C-alpha cells in the first residue's frame, strides 16, 4: 500500500497531539511490534495497570471457580463513585462498565495467596501485588509496560495464557467493545486516577473478518476534563489510519 510510513507516523502522533496528551500505541503484527504516538519512550516504561487488570482478575477468578459467567454480583446498596455501578451485574457487565466493586469482591474471593501465586505464574508485568488483595492494581506495587500489555493481549487473543481454553474464551467474550465493517475490536480500558500523573490504557486486539488478530495497547497520560472516550477515539483513528480496521 501507498501511504508512506512517515505519513502514518505523523498522523498518529497528531491524534495524541490534538488530544493534548502524551501517549503511545503499540501494534503487533505476527511477531513484529510497531510503536506509534507522540511519546515513543513510554513503550518500555512501567505504569500501574489500573482496570486492565480486570482481564487477569476475571481469568483467575473463573479458572479457580470463584465465580461463573452468569453469577449476579449484587449491589450492596452503598453509594458508589459512579452511579452506573449501583446495580447488580455479571462479570461481563462489570467488565464493560469497569465496575471496581465487582472486581474487588472477585479479588477477595480469590484471596491474597492465590492471587500472588497466579500473577507470578502468568508472569504479568513486574508480578508484585504486595499485601492488599483488593487495591494492588491502582496505586502499586503492580506495574506493567505498554510492551508487556500488547504481549498479554496477544497471548489472550491466541489462547496462550496458562489457563483452560474455556476460561480464556469466557473472558474474551466479555471484551467485545466495537464492530467496524466486519472487524471486531476486543479491548479493556483503564484509567488510574489515584497515581500522579494519571494513566489511561486501552489494551486489546482487532479480529479481522478473515480471522487474523492484531493486538494493540494504547497508553497515555489522562488530565482533568479529558473524557475517557479519547482513549477509544485515538485508538480507532490509529487503527483506521493503518488500515487495520
Ligand atoms: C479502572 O481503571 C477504574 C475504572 N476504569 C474506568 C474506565 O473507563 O476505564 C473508569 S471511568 C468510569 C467507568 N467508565 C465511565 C466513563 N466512560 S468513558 N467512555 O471512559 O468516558 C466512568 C474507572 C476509573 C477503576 C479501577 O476505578
Amino acid at each position: 500500500m501507498h501511504i508512506s510510513s512517515q505519513q502514518h507516523e505523523k498522523a498518529i502522533k497528531s491524534y495524541f497531539d490534538e488530544a493534548q496528551t502524551q501517549g503511545v500505541i503499540i501494534i503487533k503484527e505476527g511477531k513484529n511490534l510497531s510503536t506509534y504516538g507522540n511519546a515513543l519512550a513510554r513503550a518500555n516504561k512501567e505504569y500501574v495497570p489500573a482496570s486492565t487488570f480486570k482481564m487477569l482478575n476475571a481469568l483467575i477468578g473463573l479458572e479457580n471457580h470463584k465465580a461463573t459467567t452468569n453469577e449476579i454480583f449484587k449491589w450492596d446498596g452503598k453509594k458508589r463513585t459512579y452511579p452506573m455501578w449501583e446495580k447488580d451485574m455479571t462479570l461481563g457487565e462489570a467488565m464493560a462498565l469497569s465496575a471496581d466493586p465487582v472486581y474487588q469482591e472477585l479479588a477477595r474471593r480469590t484471596g491474597l495467596e492465590l492471587m500472588q501465586k497466579e500473577v507470578k505464574r502468568v508472569n504479568f508485568g513486574n508480578t508484585n501485588i504486595g499485601t492488599q488483595v483488593d487495591n494492588f492494581w491502582l496505586v502499586g506495587p503492580l506495574k506493567i509496560t505498554p510492551v508487556q500489555e500488547v504481549n498479554f493481549a496477544d497471548d489472550l487473543a491466541h489462547n496462550r495464557l496458562p489457563f483452560k481454553l474455556e476460561t480464556q474464551e469466557e473472558v474474551k467474550k466479555m471484551l467485545l467493545i466495537k464492530e467496524v465493517n466486519g472487524s471486531k475490536i476486543y479491548a479493556k480500558s483503564g484509567w488510574g486516577m489515584g497515581v500522579t500523573p494519571q494513566v489511561g490504557w486501552l489494551t486489546g486486539w482487532v479480529e479481522q473478518a478473515n480471522g487474523k488478530k492484531i493486538p494493540f495497547s494504547l497508553n497515555l497520560e489522562m488530565k482533568e476534563g479529558m473524557s475517557g472516550s479519547i482513549r477509544n477515539e485515538i485508538t480507532y483513528k490509529s487503527l483506521e489510519n493503518l488500515g487495520i480496521i
